[PDB]
């Protein structure tokens, strides 16, 4: 028969949504069924540069970013993308005090 062993390139855990406050460290995570491929980053279209805050990881099959201290403006829906392929997730920064305190 067919029985595919082999790993076809495929987004089967799509960006995840992240909602949280400033100052914590953001971790969005991706599953890109390749072992240990790099992706471009995108964030609101924009290629996103670990610098600062921003961390790009990559794990066997999930890719992560990192984003220490977010801020408001670390949001813009994040896309991580392998040429082909691609996905996509909004970062949410909540935040303040109300329902965003102690």
């Amino acid at each position: 028969g067919i029985d595919p062993f082999t790993i076809e390139p495929a987004w089967e855990r799509h960006l995840q949504d992240v909602t949280l406050k400033e100052g914590q460290t953001c971790t969005m995570t991706c599953q890109f069924s390749v072992p240990n491929v790099k992706s471009e980053w995108f964030r609101n279209g924009r290629v996103l540069k670990p610098q600062g805050r921003v961390k790009t990881e990559v794990e066997h099959k999930v890719h992560k970013l990192t984003i220490a201290d977010v801020r408001a403006e670390d949001q813009g829906q994040y896309t991580c993308k392998h040429e082909d392929l691609e996905t996509s997730a909004e970062l949410r920064i909540e935040k303040g005090e109300l329902r965003s305190g102690c």
